């Protein structure tokens, strides 16, 4: 779509002033190619990522638009759970000297599912919101466990400041006719937790996801309507 930039493999797309969403694509064998979306966000002086690129070299190429374009240094990056679209670039991460943040289970997990762990782990409270010792400096960025559902592991963040929350791989479009990959799935708690994440960022009106292009927040409640159907 024209205003949409390429930089290698990766596409970027202004969402709001101080907002970017990256997307990479990695080719099943002779399948589908396979979208993915993150976000940059530039908060003063720096920059914060929240999701790789499936690879490392699509990461540094997010690394190298951002150096280029917005030329301010990446303070953090918050990775949403241990699956290859959301951490598959931490080593270009940890090349590029950026300061990682995820889940704690994904950082556990991480090993069994591949990926590579980042530095620090966010824990969060009972109700879901992170504990904001481990996510010191975020800035605008509000972290929000929501609860299983496409994994146990899976985060999202709201961007303060903005009308934008990041529902990630939890969150399908309005008009998906299923909920992708259940591989690690949690069918059980899956609506609940898409309901959640609705609840955390109630003022959100631009819902950002990992496999599909930016919804309303109908996004949200069609996912539920869908997960509600697993149970
Ligand atoms: F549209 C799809 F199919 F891409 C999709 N929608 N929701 C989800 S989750 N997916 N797939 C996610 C996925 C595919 C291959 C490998 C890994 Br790791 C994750
Ligand atoms: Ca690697
Ligand atoms: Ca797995
Ligand atoms: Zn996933
Ligand atoms: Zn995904």
């Amino acid at each position: 779509e024209t205003g949409d930039q390429r930089f290698g493999d990766l596409v970027f797309r202004q969402l709001a002033p101080n907002v970017w969403q990256h997307t990479s694509y990695l080719d099943m064998p002779g399948f589908g190619a396979v979208a993915s979306n993150g976000l940059i966000v530039r908060d003063g002086g720096r920059v914060l990522v929240v999701d790789t690129a499936w690879t490392d070299d699509q990461t540094a190429q997010i690394l190298n638009w951002i150096k280029q374009e917005i030329n301010l240094p990446v303070a953090l990056a918050v990775v949403t759970h241990a699956h290859q679209d959301k951490m598959g670039g931490m080593d270009a991460l940890h090349a590029a000297g950026i300061a990682t943040y995820a889940n704690a289970l994904s950082n556990q997990l991480a090993p069994q599912e591949g990926m590579v762990a980042a530095q620090h782990s966010l824990t969060f409270a009972a109700n879901g919101w992170v504990e904001p010792a481990t996510a010191p400096n975020f800035g605008p960025l509000k972290v929000f466990y929501p609860g299983p559902g496409h994994t146990s592991d899976n985060i999202t963040v709201g961007i303060d400041g903005t009308d934008i929350a990041f529902g990630g791989c939890l969150i399908k479009d309005s008009k998906a006719k299923s909920l992708g990959n259940l591989g690690d799935a949690d069918t059980e708690h899956y609506a609940a937790s898409a309901r959640a994440f609705g609840a955390a960022f109630p003022k959100a009106s631009m819902i950002v996801m990992s496999h599909s292009a930016p919804d309303s927040r109908a996004a949200i409640t069609h996912t539920a309507r869908m997960a509600d159907k697993l149970r």
